[PDB]
């Protein structure tokens, strides 16, 4: 989780100045302001993001006449089967917050209406709710046959993937509209890609590129084989975005060493095992060699500026 | 220490039907609770938010909360302009509670939203004037240690016989009394932080009915089976005299006029109601095979903890099986206590 710590302590800054600018409850200020971290997995990376809000409210507290806010409450949310165990057994000792972990997706509601005033999500709205149905379909212009992920480069098979990454970010965005009060901040941070690229020149997009061969190397299970995962780019957040119409989009910007064959591979298998396994010795063995003769494509082909920050401020009435 | 997790067969969620009992027992008092003493006049909540303190690893957690849930719903439908849109339900229990367990044991078709919350009920857990209706059932036994004198070779309060406290031996008792005094008052001023005014504390606990010690009670007594077979296992050489001799439980099974004294003590909230529940299990024979099965989904980790088991739960089966009648004829089941309290208004 080196390169997710990592997003988080570019975003600090952002997550830091966004506080400072753009959270004003005006008259409305709460006696116990609420956060929410949305796929927050096990820590310690949570962690360092929820202290990093907590700290940058406490200094918006203080800057206020009478400051107003008496305590914290931070949830914790993740799929069921999280390990919230580890999770709260690594809780800080030292820290300003009363702790809570929430079990479900966070594509349905978790929360009470308008009972948070700040909702936050890092690496994690990239996962879809599923495979569009499309790209299974044998039939379908979007039969995502040749590769593992949306590419970009199929016009068809874009169009099936954006229709999902949309209808779930805007159920997500609906969902945390409920939920946060009127003026509410939504930070959201996700792998993506820059103006000028596709997911294929992205690191994440060229690894699934790096794969896809290595399956054809049943011809048929590797057909009907695809990720639940989009990266967006900018302009596609600010289409679903406005077109949701709970949020105005207050900043939407992408944040700023040698690629490391093994590693990533086992990194890459850790995250993507399961879904080969449901749909891995004698593959990876492939995959890693392929990575070895796929170094200074990495070191000097690929973008690296994915790293998409957006916040978000609920809208009033 | 927490009990048993997972959903094996010595799991706690498998061998707790006794302590879900005590729950079912106490549905009627909680909707005459809601009914009678539930009432923040023209503030009610649009959240209303409910926490249950020592809420294991389910099923019978999600029990308590749904018939909590629903007697307030009741009451919301009943006023004429509904106040309460939804309801927060917190499911706290120790850090090393199986919450894997229990949030897979969390129905995913329900009426309230709910979370999790790790650390001891003796500190602070939640924001301040933040709950509406704190909820304990079966855990404000556990005190929050063991109380040092008892464990002091050196005390007369040196507690070298027993497990727990029987009532049988005076210095003993006023140690684990003074500890449980310190205890729950620390639990109430805890909660009267968290708990808005007029909002309700619904326990209950195991306890000791009038004319009657803990020795006779039914968690007293299997304490009495269990500290002759820790000795009998250090006579056959499998642990030293010198861990049985410093083995204790921190529990404490109070008397209602003992309730009353840390109630009127404390000062946070008013005694609304205090009252023997009747068992649904009051007129069955005992069972030892599932007593065993119980008593081991709790004690298990005390006692590996301290002397580093199977064996041992087959001579402690043997003695539940042979203690049968006593069970049976000589021991107080009228031991569920159930407490109302209501916050005041400061
Ligand atoms: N629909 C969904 N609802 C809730 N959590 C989800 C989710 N889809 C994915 N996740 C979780 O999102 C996490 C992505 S990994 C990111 C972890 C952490 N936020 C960090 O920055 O390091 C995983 O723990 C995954 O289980
Ligand atoms: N200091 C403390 N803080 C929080 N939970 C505690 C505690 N001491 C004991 N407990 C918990 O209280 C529970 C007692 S068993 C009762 C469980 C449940 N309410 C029921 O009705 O079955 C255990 O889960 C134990 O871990
Ligand atoms: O939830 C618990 O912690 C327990 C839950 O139930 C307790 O035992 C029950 O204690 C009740 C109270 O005396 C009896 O009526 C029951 O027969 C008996 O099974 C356990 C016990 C035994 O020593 C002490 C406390 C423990
Ligand atoms: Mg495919
Ligand atoms: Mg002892």
């Amino acid at each position: 989780s080196s390169y997710q710590k990592g997003v988080i302590e570019a975003a600090k800054a952002e997550v830091l100045l966004a506080i400072k600018e753009k959270l004003d409850f005006k008259t409305d200020w709460p006696r116990t302001f609420v956060i929410a971290d949305y796929g927050c997995s096990t820590g310690p990376n949570t962690f360092f993001a929820m202290q990093n809000i907590v700290e940058a409210v406490e200094l918006k507290n203080k800057s206020l006449q009478k400051p107003p806010i008496v305590d914290f409450h931070v949830f914790f949310n993740d799929l069921v089967d999280n390990d919230f165990n580890t999770l709260f057994k690594s809780l800080p000792s030292a820290r300003n917050y009363f702790a809570a972990a929430v079990p479900g997706s966070f594509y349905e509601r978790l929360f009470p209406k308008a009972s948070l005033h700040l909702a936050n999500s890092s690496y994690a709205l990239h996962w879809l709710s599923k495979v569009p149905e499309e790209v299974r379909d044998q039939n379908s212009l979007a039969w995502n046959k040749s590769r593992t992920y949306c590419s970009g480069t199929n016009k068809e098979v874009t169009g099936a993937y954006f229709a999902q990454f949309r209808k779930d970010l805007n159920r997500f965005l609906n969902a945390r509209a409920e939920e946060l009060v009127g003026g509410g901040l939504l930070v959201i941070q996700l792998p993506g890609v820059p103006s000028g690229a596709l997911p294929f020149n992205t690191g994440a997009g060229f690894l699934q590129e790096l794969l896809g061969p290595c399956l054809f190397e049943s011809h048929e299970k590797v057909y009907s084989f695809n990720l639940p995962m989009y990266f967006p780019s900018i302009e596609e957040l600010n289409l679903v975005i406005k077109g949701n119409g709970h949020f105005t989009a207050e900043k939407i910007k992408i944040l700023n060493l040698l690629f490391d064959a093994k590693m990533t591979c086992l990194q890459f298998r850790s995250i993507f095992e399961g879904f080969i396994k449901d749909h891995v010795d004698q593959l990876f063995d492939l995959y890693a060699k392929k990575l070895e003769e796929s170094c200074s494509i990495f070191d000097q082909e690929i973008r690296k500026d994915v790293d998409l920050f957006v916040l978000l401020k609920r809208v009033l009435e």
